[PDB]
């Protein structure tokens, strides 16, 4: 009945669909478990109708990002604003000291930069002589260059350098040192509606292809030459080619016990060892977001990029200055509970400077993400948890402590203080169809394995797409976008030529 | 007749000095170090100015401190003796335009950010891609502005190209004379300003026999007697015989050997003449002209926010318009040809505010070719030099919170006392600053031909003879250790 069956309506699947149609292919489906398309691309609506991407937000690597370039071309022709370049000079804030960025005496940006070259040198042409954690790597550096670092640099640099946790959605003790640093192919463009991208692509093929709320439970590959696919409601579709775009975290269920897990797909035959071993190669991080909606901007718009540093100690400096080796240090750190807003770095996007909106989009990482998404409906607790970083920010930005206005209550002498009107939090680590943000690396991981395993397919019939099945743009919206065109063309020409 | 020697080293720069040090280290004797100037150090020279203030008029920094074998050694000493030999002086750059004043870390221009994107663009352009032609740095920037114009503001298109040019002060070349392929190179970590590089020179010089050193002897020729012997002739008539010789004269001096006329100061006559691999290599690598000008002030009466300051060369909104309307690089080159004298604003200038990094109320300024040649040529006319750098000097004071500079070369106003100027381009045993690439140059040819010697006995060392640390003091050093080690080993097999 069906030529190709695309599982998942994220951008990978939506692209694969747009293409198949672009190549005259007919009778193809798109089975999406959620009741909406977009997958990890979702724009929501808050106070006074403001819109925010709770999922993906940027076009990364604008110098090579092909999806972005398509968008740029569209904007050249119709003048419609689709994105904005929000790269800015980062403001770094420490609870006690305050702003530690562009410091005439701390010069953290320079050492961080060195820190970066050091890491490159440690793994350059070595085959990864034992991979450690970003945390360990940072320690090695501090030890090896202390003779050339002041006290304040040994104390703060490691905290500032953790902003990289918000790029992987992983804390520095869980993240791989070998993958921490990666290529940044040019500036980033804040998408002004990734939902426009999702919207455009979904409307580039027969709407009657989309089947929302279709949980796919099992995929069968009868050597006969067809592929049996059964959604959850008991329906069944027969197809020649199948493009599975579910997320790595989800797919990683097909290789475990308990087939009653939400989303899990039963494969018949079972995924060859290559694929199943790929999963031991690690994956899935947990980048999260909290949107803070204020009545109006009443703070300085010096920068659109603000990062709060996790608390540090002079007791740390002393331990670096006295350790005699990695072992004595790796141990002398036996020094030392209660997670607070100052227990990890937090990345704040000041939307006022960049998009004229009085809100802040904050990014968070594991293990914090899952705990905060857990209390997403408890506005009061969320406000109490972040109130201190928020006020520290407002202070540093020539403003005042935040007033809680989420409950409809109007006052007048508060037109000079920032009034918080609402909080929106993501829910990716708890949504069964995502179970996390995107692929990431634990010390010892190796992405190539999975990319190859995935791009080589289960066979000539069962293929794969998604931010986890490609090398360029891995984990990014465009990476997923291209992986969708890939499998799509590999099946397309393989049909036009047929007959 | 000619005194016998095991090894003869030509040149007492850091290369020859280290090569000799290594030799005396591996127990070799009857060696000689022939140097044309009345001093050792070569391109490393510390001079004296107002009040006894000292400055390096040649090399100043230890580059790539994460892997600099020379630096590491220096830092090891300071770990014991506890004395200060250097100071990490990297800092956030302050960029100054004539009209607009400071343009660094500006929330609207974000120049440093687009600058970062441009180098990435350059990396994506040549890295991994074979066959791509070379072109000039200037051409590379124009191409970038062309391809990314839809994503840049008018002021970025205007100021970025001028901000990118600080790289001219890393090569000693104007962006039109500089090879795009060689413009960007890795920096293995922070830089360390040596507080007197002469202390490095001295320490190495004193690590071997004094009698080994012969200053003021200008070597004029080297000959290979096809039978384990090399003849060297100082101009003072003396003649020496050696088993080995390590030639360390600058690439620019050595270049004089492949041309007819033996009466040029520094030129060495080779018999047999240098092999064609060596000769032909001079066509694929050239020489840069980085220069220095020291501005000594009475006292420091200016802001010490940073020790790094770069004055941008003038730009015009007309340029932005041309970039906006150009159809391609072809039309842009055409429109750009929109045609008077050279001023302190005709090219970027790089100033080191020594006040902040050393406490000394002076400015160390770097310049590039062609400006360096014109400035060093009139380096004796102190009045003309002040009139030249006055507008720019003032502007700095303004941006740094102070008044115009006062000429005091004979309360809250900065008073200029002395102006020192480098002389590397006019010096016969220098003839320029250091190895550099014009578009098309393949530096590997020279490095290969050099480290493989003229033959088993005629060897070469110097900053232009090695890959890692090429053009650097520590590379010259390593090349010195290289040649000496090889020889020791050979002289060890008796
Ligand atoms: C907080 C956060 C921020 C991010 N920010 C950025 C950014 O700034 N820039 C960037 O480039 N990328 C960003 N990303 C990553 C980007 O969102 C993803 O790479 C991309 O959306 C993945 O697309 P996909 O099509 O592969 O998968 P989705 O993850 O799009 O998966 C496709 C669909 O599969 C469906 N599905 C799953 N299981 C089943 C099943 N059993 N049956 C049927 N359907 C099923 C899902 O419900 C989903 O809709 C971010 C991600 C997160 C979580
Ligand atoms: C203005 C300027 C700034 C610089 N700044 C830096 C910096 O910040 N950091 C850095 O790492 N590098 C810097 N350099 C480069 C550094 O100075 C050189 O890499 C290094 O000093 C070259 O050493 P060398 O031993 O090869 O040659 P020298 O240049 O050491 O040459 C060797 C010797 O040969 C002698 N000689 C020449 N001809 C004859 C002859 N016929 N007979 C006898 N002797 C002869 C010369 O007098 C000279 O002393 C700078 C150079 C210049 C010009």
């Amino acid at each position: 009945k069906k030529k190709v069956i695309i599982i998942g309506a994220g951008i990978a699947g939506l692209k694969a669909a747009s293409t198949l149609h672009q190549n005259g292919i007919q009778d193809c489906l798109v089975l999406e478990a959620r009741d909406r398309v977009g997958g990890r691309l979702q724009t929501v609506t808050g106070y006074q109708g403001r819109k925010y991407d709770i999922g993906a937000s940027w076009h990364h690597d604008t110098l090579t990002n092909p999806l972005f370039l398509e968008e740029a071309q569209l904007s050249l022709n119709d003048g419609r604003t689709r994105f904005v370049f929000d790269d800015d000079n980062f403001i770094y804030i420490d609870e006690e000291r305050g702003r530690v960025d562009h410091d005439k005496e701390l010069l953290l940006e320079i050492v961080d930069n060195e820190m970066s070259k050091f890491a490159e040198l440690e793994f350059h042409q070595h085959l990864g002589v034992s991979d450690c954690s970003f945390f360990q790597l940072v320690m090695k550096y501090l030890l090896q260059r202390r003779q050339f670092l002041t006290n304040d640099q040994i104390r703060y640099l490691p905290q500032l350098c953790r902003y990289l946790e918000l790029w992987h959605g992983l804390d520095w003790k869980l993240l791989s040192a070998k993958d921490t640093y990666f290529g940044h192919q040019g500036r980033n463009a804040f998408a002004l509606n990734y939902d426009s991208v999702v919207q455009r692509i979904a409307q580039s093929f027969p709407q009657n292809w989309l089947k929302l709320s279709c949980e796919v439970k099992s995929i069968t590959r009868e050597p006969s030459k067809n592929v049996t696919v059964n959604c959850e409601d008991g329906t069944v579709y027969n197809a020649d080619y199948v493009i599975i775009t579910v997320p790595q975290s989800v797919l990683n269920l097909s290789v475990q016990p308990e087939k009653n897990l939400r989303g899990r797909i039963e494969f018949q035959p079972p995924l060859k060892p290559v694929i199943q071993d790929a999963f031991d190669k690690i994956h899935f991080g947990a980048l999260g977001k909290v949107i803070f909606e204020f009545e109006e901007c009443c703070w300085s718009n010096e920068s659109s990029k603000i990062v709060t540093l996790a608390n540090s100690t002079n007791e740390f400096v002393e331990i670096v200055r006295n350790a005699e080796n990695l072992d004595e240090l790796d141990s002398m750190l036996e020094r030392e509970t209660s997670v607070t807003c100052w227990s990890q770095p937090l990345f704040f996007v000041n939307l006022s400077k960049s998009t004229g909106v009085a809100s802040f989009m904050m990014l968070m990482q594991a293990p914090l993400t899952n705990h905060i998404e857990s209390i997403r409906e408890d506005k009061e607790r969320l406000f109490s948890f972040f109130q201190p970083v928020l006020n520290k920010i407002m202070k540093c930005l020539d403003s005042e402590d935040v007033i809680d206005g989420m409950r409809p209550i109007e006052n007048i002498a508060n037109a000079n203080k920032p009034v918080l009107r609402n909080i929106i939090v993501s829910n990716w680590t708890r949504d069964p169809y995502s179970r996390g943000a995107y692929s990431a690396c634990f010390p010892g991981d190796d992405p190539v394995d999975m990319v190859v395993a995935m791009s080589n397919g289960q066979d000539s019939r069962i293929r794969f797409a998604g931010e986890h099945t490609i090398m360029d743009g891995a984990g990014c919206a465009y990476g997923a976008w291209e992986s969708g065109r890939r499998e799509a063309t590999r099946i397309s020409d393989l049909l036009k030529l047929e007959h």
